[PDB]
């Protein structure tokens, strides 16, 4: 229940617009911040908050920054072929096997356009850790309740670095009826987890908004991405 005009100043804040304003002495007033991130989600550049960027901000979207503080180790990209994977809880809101398997299915997408493999294993020291979490978590990072931010991940590196994270206090489903589709959301975070940003794109995976489909999900702009990063 914030306004509008104070919904569109924490997005702005959060995915990292207003802190580049900052950096062009022009973060007095929202215009320079709403042209940066229409240029960035591909809306028509008008400077204001209007209907199609109200709209933007209310749609679901990824918990990664799209400009942007948050200081990595390494060259955010793996250096090894196998990446290994555990999934260290589970949501109530699905059967386990059809977890394992949306995991599973949203990595055999990228195995196919990269030269990287993908094994699950039952281990902490797994490259990329698989955790549901409410709020605070244990990273710093808090999650924000029901709808919003959906999940969040990690570029590649040790430790967290790799991590993908998924709100529980959303309801995980495969996309039809009601609820998150746990496939989709999976394969986005995992491109993250590899060392692609955010695409510009709407039709493509890495495009921050929640976007349902029943077709292929991998776009040209994906496929690109990761053969720019792996040879
Ligand atoms: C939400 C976790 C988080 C906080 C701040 C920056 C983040 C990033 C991030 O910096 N990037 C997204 C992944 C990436 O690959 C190459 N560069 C990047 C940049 N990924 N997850 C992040
Ligand atoms: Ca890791
Ligand atoms: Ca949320
Ligand atoms: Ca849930
Ligand atoms: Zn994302
Ligand atoms: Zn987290």
């Amino acid at each position: 229940n914030l306004t509008d005009r104070q919904l569109a100043e924490e997005y702005l804040y959060r995915y990292g617009y207003t802190r580049v304003a900052e950096m062009r002495g022009e973060s007095k007033s929202l215009g320079p911040a709403l042209l940066l991130l229409q240029k960035q989600l591909s809306l028509p550049e008008t400077g204001e908050l209007d209907s199609a960027t109200l709209k933007a901000m209310r749609t679901p979207r990824c918990g990664v920054p799209d400009l942007g503080f948050q200081t990595f180790e390494g060259d955010l990209k793996w250096h090894h072929h196998n990446i290994t994977y555990w999934i260290q809880n589970y949501s109530e809101d699905l059967p386990r096997a059809v977890i394992d398997d949306a995991f599973a299915r949203a990595f055999a997408l990228w195995s196919a356009v990269t030269p990287l493999t993908f094994t699950r294993v039952y281990s902490r020291d797994a490259d990329i850790v698989i955790q549901f979490g409410v709020a605070e978590h244990g990273d710093g990072y808090p999650f924000d309740g029901k709808d919003g931010l959906l999940a969040h991940a990690f570029p590649p590196g040790p430790g967290i670095q790799g991590d993908a994270h998924f709100d529980d206090d959303e309801l995980w489903s495969l996309g039809k009826g009601q609820g998150y589709s746990l496939f989709l959301v999976a394969a986005h975070e995992f491109g993250h987890a590899l060392g692609l940003d955010h695409s510009s794109v709407p039709e493509a995976l890495m495009y921050p908004m929640y976007r349902f489909t029943e077709g292929p999900p991998l776009h040209k702009d994906d496929v690109n991405g990761i053969r720019h990063l792996y040879g």
